[PDB]
C-alpha cells in the first residue's frame, strides 16, 4: 500500500535532454530557412548586377564611359 | 551599393 515507486534519475535527464534535442532542432530548421531566404536576397542581387551589366554593354554605356 | 553607383554613374565620375 505505502509503496511510491522511485524516479530514476537518468532515465528522468535523458528525457529532458530529449525535449532540449527537440527545441534545438526546431531551431535549426528555423535557422536553415533564414538561411536560404537570405541567399534567395544574394542571389536576387547578383541577377540584378548581372543586368545592369548586360544593359551597359548592349548599350554602349561601358563604350562611353572608356573614353 | 555596387548596382546603384553603377547605373547612376558615380563610378564613372569617381574615375575622373
Amino acid at each position: 500500500r505505502t509503496w511510491k515507486p522511485e524516479p530514476d534519475p537518468m532515465e528522468e535527464q535523458l528525457k529532458q535532454l530529449a525535449i532540449q534535442k527537440a527545441q534545438l532542432e526546431n531551431q535549426k530548421l528555423q535557422s536553415e530557412i533564414a538561411l536560404n531566404e537570405a541567399k534567395v536576397r544574394a542571389e536576387d542581387a547578383k541577377k540584378d548586377m548581372t543586368n545592369l551589366d548586360y544593359l551597359e554593354q548592349e548599350s554602349g554605356t561601358k563604350h562611353a564611359r572608356e573614353m
